[PDB]
């Protein structure tokens, strides 16, 4: 499968999260997703096929994961908008107010401004900290995708936020959402992964 941030994958033939972005570990594939989406080893599938397996995850505490792949998958250096591309340049941090666009597979691409950085979300299963919040909608499904400036800065990986009756956050007012991300490098460094980039 051609690896591209913002896509679908099922989780053990159950859950659906989204990708968040291609990276290496040496000579080993792999991309960076949300912790809450699996456990360790459980199996990745792309259109129907085994990709990966969870190499590892923090959830709750954190919300983070990495999935390694075979060697016959397609890593690139890009995140879904439609059927148009961002190219990943680097993941420089952007800071309260800049603008950053997120991808993933329910509500396709949507773009919004950082609000706040260091939330904590009291999920269900405990406490996640540290995360950044923004006001790009986002709905059920999209966790782990991609959090990008246009510029190609790849900032976190989807966690969660204030979705509705509906299953998003779209219907209302962007003053109104909470949509929290992980910062994408403590990932990397936690890891020892490089980013793909273009
Ligand atoms: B995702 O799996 O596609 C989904 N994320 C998601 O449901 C996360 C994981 C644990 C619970 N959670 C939430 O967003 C909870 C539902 N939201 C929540 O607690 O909002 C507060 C404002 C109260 C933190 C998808 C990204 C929505």
């Amino acid at each position: 499968a051609n690896i591209v941030g913002g896509i679908e994958y099922s989780i053990n033939n159950a859950s659906l999260c989204s990708v968040g972005f291609s990276v290496t570990r040496g000579a080993t594939k792999g991309f960076v997703t949300a912790g809450h989406c699996g456990t360790v080893n459980a199996t990745a599938r792309i259109g129907g096929a085994v990709v990966g397996t969870f190499a590892a995850r923090v959830f709750p505490g954190n919300d983070r994961a990495w999935v390694s792949l075979t060697s016959a998958q397609t890593l690139l250096p890009r995140v879904a908008n439609g059927s148009s591309f961002v190219t990943v340049r680097g993941s420089t941090e952007a800071a309260v107010g800049a603008a950053v666009c997120r991808s993933g597979r329910t509500t396709g691409y949507q773009c919004g401004t950082i609000t706040a950085k260091n939330v904590t979300a009291n999920y269900a299963e405990g406490a996640v900290r540290g995360l950044t919040q923004g006001n790009a909608c986002m709905g059920r499904g999209d966790s782990g995708g991609s959090w990008i400036t246009s510029a190609g800065q790849a900032q976190g990986v989807m966690s969660g936020g204030n979705v509705q009756s509906n299953g998003n956050n779209c219907g209302i007012p962007a003053s109104q959402r909470s949509s929290l991300f992980e910062r994408l490098q403590p990932i990397l460094s936690q890891y020892g992964l490089s980013l793909v980039t273009g």
